[PDB]
């Protein structure tokens, strides 16, 4: 279950998530747009899903993309803040899962964000250990898809 | 105009928003659920829109309501964090406006959350001065609906 996936997150994993978030979560606009542009650059097949945002190649200049990117970072902020209470983490994870289920995003497709997260983390010198920690958090959402 | 509305957030209004947010934003789960249950109690006619959440009268015991409520508080956190830059505040406001436009929520009905905000603020000893500052922030979203 989602609860199982959440209850699994260990103290060391939570520590790595919080430590790396202190940095990448400190510039939500910059890193949020970086995540999205990287997704589109490495997984061009996903561009079609974001047609509401207009021309995503405009990057920061695209107000719809910018608004979406900043908001995406607050979803991550939400997750990070609920780490110590699996019950609360689960209910917010399911809320966002619905936002994606209605758009026909499968668990496998949702996992495509792992690549961009790994690259953004690396840009701030957070290595594989941190990328693996984030993949575990993403997997909690995947358990709901 | 959402831009003219954003211009109404003067230095004093911004300070009052930040000062009161430091308190109500400290318990997102508690105060978020309080806002929603107050909305449903004072404005029964809005309950129909929240069909997906199930039995909202269960309050905190309702997992979907709790997930929704916590997330709503992160939308407010988002707005407060964008007060320094109007172009960024506007793009996040328009993102959430779309979330409501698709739900057929008008500016007038969106404004019904002012009552709940005033009550929740008052319960923490923040009076009309603060309620009015928050009404101006809500007015920015209303301009986009
Ligand atoms: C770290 C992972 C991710 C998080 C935290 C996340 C978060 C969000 C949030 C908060 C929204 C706004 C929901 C709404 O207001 O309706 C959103 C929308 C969306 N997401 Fe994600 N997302 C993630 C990964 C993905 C991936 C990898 C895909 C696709 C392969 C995807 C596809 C979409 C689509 C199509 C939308 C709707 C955009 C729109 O039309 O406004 N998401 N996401
Ligand atoms: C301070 C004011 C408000 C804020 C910041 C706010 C924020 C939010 C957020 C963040 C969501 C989730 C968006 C999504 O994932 O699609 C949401 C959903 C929703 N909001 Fe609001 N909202 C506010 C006031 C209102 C009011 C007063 C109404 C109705 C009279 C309303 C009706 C809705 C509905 C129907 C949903 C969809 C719930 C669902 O099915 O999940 N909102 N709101």
């Amino acid at each position: 279950s989602v609860y199982d996936a959440a209850a699994q997150l260990t103290a060391d994993v939570k520590k790595d998530l919080r430590d790396s978030w202190k940095v990448i979560g400190s510039d939500k606009k910059g890193n949020g747009v970086a995540l999205m542009t990287t997704l589109f650059a490495d997984n061009q097949e996903t561009i079609g899903y974001f047609k509401r945002l207009g021309n995503v190649s405009q990057g920061m200049a695209n107000d719809k993309l910018r608004g979406h990117s900043i908001t995406l970072m607050y979803a991550l902020q939400n997750f990070i803040d609920q780490l110590d209470n699996p019950d609360d983490l689960v209910c917010v994870v399911e809320k966002f899962a619905v936002n994606h289920i209605t758009r026909k995003i499968s668990a496998a497709e949702f996992g495509k964000m792992n690549g961009p997260i790994k690259k953004v983390l690396a840009s701030k010198n957070f290595g594989d250990k941190y990328a693996n920690a984030w993949a575990k958090l993403v997997a909690v959402v995947q358990a709901a898809l």
